[PDB]
């Protein structure tokens, strides 16, 4: 039906077309030369995969216009009645594969690990990542009900929310970087200074381009080309499932805009459970620049 | 008619029309925050004139397609039948005021000297620039016959072209610089390095721009964009003045092309008859990067 409830596999709330998805994803074989996107939902999933595939392209605009990103970066889990999953789309993906989940560890196809798959994380702060994710709840009908934003909120710090726990996402996959291959970026580092960031992949990926290529893809790795560009944008997308005129995909792109929706109160009681749950983690974010 | 002959004052071969306009030109008042683009034809008019109305404008690209680049940055010799003259779309350019010229300082309106108009001049090697020139000099209409490429290359070197010597254009201008504020660009450092001569010329100008607006400039000012913009590549202008079937404006953009269109015995003689032109002139260009 429609805004259906969430399913919970392992402890993790999944979309019920997603968690059905990984019966087949058992199956996933993944290759020495993939390159995993993985990201909590809203923390810069999209623009990290423009500017990967730009590189996989060198640079070349037309190639990244081939597809929609969703088509060009297949959606590991994805699942929809009617569409290939995203398995499916794998496919026919020609290798070196740029692959996207949002999964946690605890559901990752364990082949991905032992295959010793380069990962790309991003992380976003969890004050835009929560406004990021209201907003998003709302214009992608595939999520339940999203409620009023305090509502929202509160089931957003408990972890009740598509793909669960914030904190327990960014902080597993930080752990993860010291036994395998991570590359663990900040959406908010992507902000203060794309170019550099855009140098720190392309050496991960142990790839080179001209310093003026490299100039190209930050010009077209900006919020304000991606927001117009229809093949990362997502309007091409049916209504039924991405509804923009609610909300745009490419919502504002900005780091600490979260402090015009978090009332005063809000923010007081989500900065103390904030600390006791990232207590006994090195990791450091900004919640503006 | 069509293609009609140059026609000579004080020793510059000129445009019939544009030559009709030094008439009215001179009751032409400038003013002390006047900004004069100087340059002999095909060394990056349109290029620059591109940079600084971004500038100008605050790098904002919606003003700067309030209209074509030759709207903006009005041409002040030009004149054409039952067309405005530069000089009276002059009358309502707002100031700060950018204007465009190719005249000889034999020709320049004293006003723009006595006033010290800041002045921003490129220069390009002049290989490139007789190139360049012969294909300019087949899409538009207004310039008389080329003949063949060996024959428009000799004209060239005596001179005989619209608006006349390269040599006497470049040097004179380049002496300028000593009594008169004068930038003095190469259009070939502009192909190595956009944003270095952007920022000498947010100096010269006494501007500042934000570090991210700055690289928004020199993007937008690429061959590339200049060439799919509609209000800086010329395809507005009527197929009469301008045909883009037989050259487009916007044609490579490159230093050092030359060298397909030069013959060996050609550029011998060229440069022999560079050499004794050049002999006492500081100036030091590049034909290649
Ligand atoms: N090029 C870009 N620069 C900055 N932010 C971008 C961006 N492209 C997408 N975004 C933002 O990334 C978030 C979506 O994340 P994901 O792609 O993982 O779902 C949205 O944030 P907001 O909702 O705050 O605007 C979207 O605006
Ligand atoms: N952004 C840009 N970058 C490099 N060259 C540019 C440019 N915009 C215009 N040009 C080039 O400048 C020359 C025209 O000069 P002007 O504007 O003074 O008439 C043409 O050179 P070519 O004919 O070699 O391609 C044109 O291609």
């Amino acid at each position: 039906t429609s805004r259906p409830p969430l399913e919970y596999v392992k402890g993790v709330p999944l979309i019920k077309y997603f968690a059905e998805a990984l019966g087949p994803l058992q199956s996933f074989q993944a290759r020495p030369d993939d390159l995993l996107i993985s990201t909590y939902p809203k923390s810069g999933t999209t623009w990290v995969s423009q500017i990967l595939d730009m590189i996989y392209q060198g640079g070349d605009l037309e190639k990244c216009h081939r597809a929609p990103i969703f088509m060009r970066v297949p959606f590991l889990e994805f699942k929809a009645p009617g569409i290939p999953s995203g398995m499916e789309t794998l496919k026919d993906t020609p290798a070196p594969r740029l692959l996207k989940t949002h999964l946690p560890l605890a559901l990752l196809p364990q082949t991905l690990l032992d295959q010793k798959v380069k990962v790309v994380y991003v992380a976003r702060n969890a004050k835009d990542v929560a406004v990021s994710y209201y907003h998003f709840y709302h214009m992608a009908k595939v999520h339940p009900e999203p409620g009023t934003w305090d509502s929202f909120l509160e089931k957003f710090m408990v972890g009740e929310v598509s793909y669960g726990s914030w904190y327990q996402h960014v902080q597993e996959w930080w752990e993860l970087s010291r036994t395998h291959p991570v590359l663990y970026l900040f959406y908010e580092d992507m902000k203060e200074n794309p170019k550099r960031e855009i140098q720190k992949i392309l050496e991960f990926v142990g790839r080179s381009l001209p310093e003026e290529t490299v100039d190209f893809v930050v010009q077209h790795t900006s919020f304000k080309e991606m927001k117009k560009n229809p093949m990362t944008n997502y309007t091409t997308v049916p209504q039924e499932f991405m509804d923009h005129s609610i909300s745009p995909f490419m919502r504002k792109g900005m780091a600490g805009d979260w402090k015009t929706t978090f009332t005063v109160a809000q923010n007081e009681r989500f900065d103390a459970d904030y600390a006791e749950k990232m207590a006994g983690c090195s990791l450091s974010f900004r919640s503006e620049l």
